[PDB]
C-alpha cells in the first residue's frame, strides 16, 4: 500500500459526458448528438445537451478536486467547439479550457488532457468521417491549436482514449456512435486514428520541439478459455485479438495481427488501406502507455459465430454493469504487457464500477463501490513491488455523467448528481479516497 | 362483430415438459430440457421442470377446468421419455395415464389434440447424436406407431411436430434452446429429419394404417417488414424471412429448399448430401390441415456486419410484456399470402397469447392488456374467415402460466395464475370472458 | 435444309480495338486494354492491338468483302477513346471514320449495326476509377449522345453493351479481362453501371431525342446443367446459371436482381447500397430487340471448396480448338426458356462462331470443321423459327481473323484468314459457303 | 562442392509409381486404382497398372542401384500388398519386400524405407479413409508388422511422404487420390495422418525400446512477395502457412498456426477432431527430419480468392513442369528452419526435375537435368559450411516413372525407360550422379 512518493493520484472526466452547453460558445453538433437522435440506439433517447453543466459549473467542480486531494485531474477537449467548421477555430471554447489548466495549477493539480474523446464533429461525420484517410489531416490540425495554446501549461497529453470504442465497437457492433455495422469502414477507422495519433506525436516532439510527456491511452481486457479444450483456446485468442492485439501489436511492434486479418478476411477483402510510411509512424516512441482496465471477459468457442466466439457465463461476482470483478485477472494483464509488449511506465487513465445506489437522508453509503477500488489499488501496489512501473491512478469517474448508450441510468461517479437540479454531492466513497491520498502524503 | 360458423372449434393448449412434472415416476427418463436446465447460463436461474404446474397428478382436476370453459378441444402433448425411457423398451404405464386421459375428454364431450413432438427428445436418443442422426428419422416412427396404436381410435386429431424453427436453428443455430449447441451445418440436417420424420410418419398412417384421423404439421410464422423502401432492406427481409418461414414453408407446399437460404448458409454449410433421393416427396405429403403458431411480427434492418445480413430493427408499436409487437393487421398479410402462394389447406392456429407482468391483488389479477391482444386476433380470424381464408380453428397459448422455456417461471402466458409454491389454480378476467366469447357465440346457434 | 423467313437477315460482326489498328492515329488515346496488354502474363505473349487487322486505313477495302457475302447488315463497334480521347473533348476526326463508314454501306446495300461499348473503356476513365465508379453512367451518355445525334439517320439498329459479364464479371472479378482487377465488389458496381448506363442510353434516344431506331441490349448467354442429379449439384447449376445468366436477364427483363445470387455474392460484398432508387426501372426499359451471344455450354459440378460451390465437369462432347463444348441441342434450350420466363421481344444472335487450327495450304483454306459448327446452328435457327421462337436474325461471329483479346492472335475465328505480316485478306472456304447459303436463300426469295 | 566424409548419396522411388503387378501377389485396390479411372482426373486414364514392372524386375534395378554406387535406396511399402483385407496379413505380399531388403544390405546398399506413399487401401477409404479417426490405428496395426518384421534389416524409416499431397492435394483441390473436395475432410485427414506418424513412432521409441533413425518427411516450398507492399505480404504469410507451417508446426511446436485456423474456418467450423494428448503424441522427438524440395512459388495477393491468394508471374528459368528452378531460395529455406523450428539432422529425401528428354541412338543428353541437381548439390555443401547440418541427400528419381496426374507424359528418371520394351538405359547424367559418388568416396586418405 507503500506508493511511491511520485505516485500519481487522480480521477477523470469526459467532456460530452459532463459538460453540457451544447448550442453555447459556438459548439455545432457531434456525432453523439445525431446517435442520440436514432431510434433503438439509446436508453429512452437521453442525451447530452446539458449533463452535468460543467461548462458553467468547472469553477465549482474544481473546489470538489481540491478537498480530495489528487495530484491530476484527467478531461477532454470537445472538438466540434474548437472546429464547430473545417479550418475555423472557435477561441470562445478554447478560453475555457485554457483559463482551467491555468486554474487547477494554480490550485496545485496537474492537467492531463485527452484530446479525443468520441466527440467527433458532424461536419467530419459527414465526409465519411474516420472511414476517410482525410480525417487524419483533420485531427492533426485540431491537435496542433490545442498544443499550440496549452502546451505550456498542459502536464500530459493523450492522443486517443480507446479507439477499440471509437472503431470497432462503434463502426462494426453500431452500439456506440456513429452507429454504423460494417467491418470494412471499421478497419479503415482504427488504421486511420492510429496512423493520426502517430503523426501529432511526431510533430509535438520534432517541429514543435515539445518535452511535454505524450502516449495513448488503450482499453484492455484480458480474455480466457472455459476449458483446455482446442475449440475454446482459439476462441480465447480470437477474443483477444479482436479487443487487445489488434490494436497493441501496431503500437509496440509496428505490425497487424496476420491471425485477426485472416479472420476479418471474411469481411474485408483488401487492405490497400495500409499506406506505404504508416506502421513505423503508428509504433513512434511514446513516453508513456496508457491503460483504461474495468473488466475481464470469460469466452467459449462457437461453431454458428464468424468469429467462432460468444461470451459465456460467469459465476464470478458481478457489478451493475454485469461485468466481472477481477482484480487477479488485472494483475495477469499487466505482467503480459511488460513480457511481450512494452517496458515504458504504465498509467492507469480509468478505473471504477456502477451499482444502483440510494439516496438515504443527504448520503449514498456505497460499500459495495468502496470494495472494487480498493482491491485494485491493493493490486497497484502489489505491481510495483514488482516493477511493473505502475507510476499513477485515475479513478473513473469523478461525477455522475451520460453514460453513452446507458443514458443516466449507470453511475461511475464518485460524485452523485441530481440531474433534475445539477446538484453536486460528495458521496460515501471519497470517505476513503480522499483519506488514502492524505495518508500517502504523510508518509514522506 | 366477431361471429363464427357452426363447426368453429374454440380451445387452449399445453406442452408435456412445461406443465406436468413428476420427472421420476411412471418409468420416465431424463431429456434434453432437464439436463439444459442444468447448464449453467442457459435459463433464468436454473429453473427447470421437476415440479412445473404439477399437472401428472392433477390432470383430473384441469379436466374439469376444460369443461367449464366449455371449450371444444383442447390441445396437448405427449412425453416422448415416458413412452420411450430407454431405446426399444416401451413402458405401458406411462401410456395409461395418456389412454385415461384421452377417454376422460371424450366423456367430457372435448375433441382431444394431441402433439406428438414437443421438443422433449430423450437423453438416449440425443447420446446418438439425435436429430442430427439419420436413424433418429426411424426412432419417432417407432414412438408414433405406438402412440397411434393404443390412441388413434379415440383422438380427434394429430400434430406430429411443433415449431421446428425452435426444435431446429434457436436450439441447434443459436444455442438458446435445448441441446443448445451452435452449429448451422448441425442445425439443417436437424430440421431436415424433423420435416422428413413429420412426413414420413403422415405417410405411414394414411397409407400402411389407413387411418382418416386428422394429421398435421405445426409451423410457427413470423411475417417480416422492411424498415425502408431500400433494396439493402429488401434483401434484409427476404433472408429474416428465409431463416424463420420459407426454409419451413417451401419443403412442406413445394417439395424443395429454398436456394437463396441455401446459399447464404453455405457459410456455414457445406454439403447438403443429408439430403436423399426420394426424401422431398415424403416431406411434401398431403396433409388434412395446417397448423400455425402465431404471436408476432419482426420488423428486421440491413446489416453488413452480419453473417445473414440483417438485425432486429425498432419498432414504435405497443408491445407486450415479452417486448413482442402486437400486429393483428401484420397477422392478415401473412394468412393471405398462404393462401396465395402455398396452400388452400384448412388453417388452424395452435397458438396464440401474450405474456404480462400479471399482479395479484385481492385475489385477482386485471389482465385487461391480455383481454385486448387476445380480441384484436379473434377478430382478425373472423374477417379473413369472411374473405374465405377458412381459418376452421383457434386455440389460446396458454391455459396455465407454466415454465416458460429459458424464460423460467418469471414470465406468464397464461390465462390461468399459478403459485407455484402452493399450486393454486385461480380463473380470473378473461378465460370466463373466452368462456363467454364461446358461450356468446354458442347461443346465437339454435 | 435450313429455310429461313424473307424478313430474316443475315450478318457478320467484327470490335473496334480487334480490327481497327491505327492505335496512335486520328487522335486516339490508350485504353485499358492498352494497359492490360503490358502487364505479365494476362495476355499470350505479350500481344496488342497497335496495328491488328489496320482496318482503319484499309477499310475501304474491306467494305467490297462484306458486299460479296451478301449479308443484309454488319456490325461493328465504335472505339470509345477515338470518340472521347480526354473527357468533355469531342473529336470529329475520329468521328468522320465511322459516319464515313456507314454511309458506304448504306450505298452498297448494306445495314450497319452499331455496338457503343465493346470492352475498350479509355484509360482517363479508368484512372478517375473506371466502371466502378457511378460517373461512369454520365460520361457513357455524353459519349453516346454525340453518336445519337451524328449517326442515328442512317444506321438501321443500335446495341449499347456487347457481353457485361465479360466486360464486367470477366474484368474486374476473374481479372482476365481489362483492367484485371480482381474484386468482386467492384464488379458489382462495374457490371451495374454498364447496365445502368444501357438504360439511360435507351432513355436517352426515345424519350428526349423522340427517336425510332431499334435499340437493345447484346448479353452472352451460357446454358448449364448438373453432371448429376443430386441435390449438391442441383445447386450447382442453379449458381453456376445465376453468375452467367440471371444476373443480367433479372434485371434487363424483370427489373431486380436475383436474391439467390446475392447471397452467395454476399461473402465478398456486404453492401447493396450502390443500387439507387429508380436504377431497376431504368435498366428495364423497353426495348425493340433483344440481342444473345451464343458460343457454347457449361456442365457444372458441386464442389464444397468453392465460394460459388462449382467446377467444370468432364464433358463428351466433339469440341472445338478451345475446348469449349458443341451444344447445338442445348443452344434451342436456352431459346425456349427465354420465351417462357423472360421476353416476347424479337431475338437477334449478335455473336455465334468458332475457332479452329486453320492452315493456309496452297492459296485456299478447306475448314470444313468450322463449317460444320455453323452449319448445325443454323439449321437449329431455322427449326426454332418453325416453332415460333421468333429468332429475325443472326451474326456469324467473326469476319477477319483478329486480336482474341488474352489469347492473341493464336486463335482464328474469321471467315478470312489474315497473314498478319503482309495484311493480306484471303477467303477461307466458309465465306464463299456463307455467302452462298445467302445467295441460295436469296435466290429462294421471289 | 564440398560434402562432409559421411554424407550419403541416394536416389528414391514409391511403389505404386514403379511397382506394377497390380492384381498379382494378393494387392486389393488402392484410391489411385479408382481415382486414374474417374474422368478428367489423370492425363489419358493412365495408371499404375504395369508401371516400370519392379515388382517383377526387382533383381535388375537393384544392379542399376550398386552400379550407380549410392549408399543408399529409398523405397516406399504398398500397404494394400500388406493388409489386402482387414485385420488380414499377407505374408506373401512381405517376401517381396523382404527379399529386396535382404538384397541391398548384400550389395552394400543401406535401405530408407518409406511406410505410408499415398497408396491407402480400398477397405479403408470406404470406411472414410484418413477421414475416419480409426485411419491412426489401422497405420498402428500396418506399421507394427513392418517393424516387428523388417526394422532389423532397414537402416532408415519414413512413416509419411507429404502428407500436404495426401491431405490438402487430396482431399482439399482434388488433384490426388482420392480426389475429395472438402477442407473438412482435408484438415481432419491431415491430423490423422500426422497424429498416426507420431503414434507409430512412439510405438518404437518406447515399447519395441528400437534405436533405428526413423522421423518424417515435408515438402516446403518457400513463399516470395512479389512486392513490398503489405497486401502481397499478407497473401505470402497465408500460401506460406498453407503449404509448411499447417505441417511444421505441430510437428515441432505441437500446436497449429490459428491464422491458419482463422483463414480455414471459412470451411472449417469445428476442432473437435483435435483430441487430448494428440498434439502432444505428434511432436514426440525424432532422429531425423525429412525434406522433399522442388520448388518455390512467387505469390501475390488477389482480392477475389478465399485464402486472399492466385500466384504472381515469374521471370525465373522455369523446368519442363513449369515450376521455377531455386537453388537461392532454397539456401534460406533451410536456415528458416534452423532459426525456428529444428536442430534435427536434415535429410533431402527428394530432389530432381522433369525435362523433354528426346532418344538419340542410345542416348537422351540431359545436361539441362544435370545442372539442376549441381546447383541444388552446391547449396546443400554451402550450407554445411554454414553448419546447417544436413547429413543426406536422395536424388529423384530412380527411374522414369508414373508421375500421378500428369501420367507417363512426364519423366523425373535419371534412368530412361522405353514403356514397350521396359528397357532400363542409362543416361550420362546417371554415370555423372555415379562419378560425383565416386569422386566423394576417391579425396579419402
Amino acid at each position: 500500500m507503500h506508493f511511491k512518493k511520485d505516485f500519481v493520484f487522480g480521477t477523470a472526466t469526459s467532456s460530452y459526458q459532463i459538460e453540457g452547453a451544447h448550442n453555447e460558445g459556438g459548439r455545432t453538433p457531434s456525432i453523439w448528438d445525431m446517435f442520440c437522435d436514432i431510434d433503438g440506439r439509446v436508453f429512452e433517447k437521453h442525451n447530452g445537451d446539458v449533463a452535468c453543466d460543467h461548462y458553467h459549473r468547472y469553477e465549482e467542480d474544481i473546489q470538489h478536486i481540491k478537498k480530495l486531494g489528487v495530484d491530476t485531474y484527467r478531461f477532454s477537449i470537445a472538438w466540434p467547439r474548437i472546429f464547430p467548421a473545417k479550418g475555423e477555430y472557435n477561441p470562445e471554447g478554447m478560453a475555457f479550457y485554457k483559463n482551467l489548466a491555468l486554474r487547477l495549477r494554480e490550485e496545485g493539480i496537474k492537467p492531463a488532457v485527452t484530446i479525443y474523446h468520441w466527440d467527433l464533429p458532424m461536419w467530419a461525420h459527414e465526409e465519411g468521417g474516420w472511414v476517410n484517410r482525410e480525417s487524419v489531416d483533420w485531427f492533426l490540425d485540431y491537435a496542433k491549436v490545442c498544443f499550440e495554446e496549452l502546451d505550456d501549461i498542459v502536464d500530459s497529453w493523450i492522443t486517443h482514449n480507446e479507439p477499440w470504442c471509437a472503431g470497432f465497437l462503434g463502426y462494426h457492433v453500431g452500439v456506440h456512435a456513429p452507429g454504423h455495422r460494417d467491418m470494412n469502414e471499421a478497419v479503415r477507422a482504427v488504421h486511420h486514428m492510429l496512423l493520426s495519433h502517430g503523426k501529432a506525436v511526431e510533430l509535438l516532439k520534432r517541429e514543435m520541439k515539445s518535452t511535454t510527456p505524450i502516449g495513448i491511452t488503450l482499453n484492455l481486457s484480458p480474455m480466457y478459455a472455459k476449458t483446455d479444450s482446442a475449440n475454446d483456446r482459439l476462441a480465447m485468442n480470437n477474443a483477444d485479438g479482436y479487443s487487445n492485439r489488434w490494436f497493441l501489436d501496431p503500437v509496440f511492434k509496428g505490425e497487424y495481427p496476420v491471425d485477426m486479418m485472416n479472420l476479418f478476411s471474411k469481411y474485408v477483402h483488401n487492405f490497400d488501406f495500409i499506406q506505404s510510411g504508416d506502421m513505423e509512424t503508428i509504433s513512434t516512441a511514446c513516453d508513456f502507455f496508457g491503460i483504461n482496465f474495468y473488466s475481464r471477459g470469460i469466452v467459449e468457442f462457437n461453431a454458428a459465430n464468424d468469429f467462432l466466439k460468444a461470451d459465456a457465463y460467469s459465476d464470478y461476482e458481478k457489478t451493475g454493469m454485469g461485468w466481472d470483478i477481477a482484480p487477479n485477472e488485472f494483475k495477469d494483464l499487466i505482467r503480459r504487457l511488460r513480457a511481450e509488449y512494452t517496458d515504458l511506465p504504465i498509467y492507469i487513465t480509468e478505473n471504477g464500477a456502477a451499482f444502483d445506489d440510494v439516496l438515504e437522508n443527504g448520503e449514498v453509503h456505497d460499500d459495495n463501490r468502496i470494495d472494487y477500488v480498493r482491491q485494485h489499488l491493493e493490486a497497484v501496489s502489489d505491481l510495483n513491488d514488482e516493477g511493473m512501473n505502475i507510476q499513477g491512478y485515475y479513478l473513473w469517474s469523478l461525477m455522475d455523467n451520460f453514460e453513452w448508450s446507458f443514458g443516466y441510468e449507470k453511475r461511475f461517479g464518485i460524485l452523485y448528481i441530481d440531474f433534475e437540479t445539477q446538484e453536486r454531492i460528495w458521496k460515501d466513497s471519497a470517505k476513503w479516497y480522499a483519506g488514502v491520498i492524505a495518508d500517502h502524503k504523510a508518509k514522506h
